[PDB]
């Protein structure tokens, strides 16, 4: 639920998906 990890960390699909942020 925090969002913490699904791609905040830099490898996921989250809402980048390549980590680009």
């Amino acid at each position: 639920a925090g969002g913490t990890i699904p791609x905040l960390m830099x490898g996921c699909g989250w809402l980048t998906g390549l980590c680009v942020r």
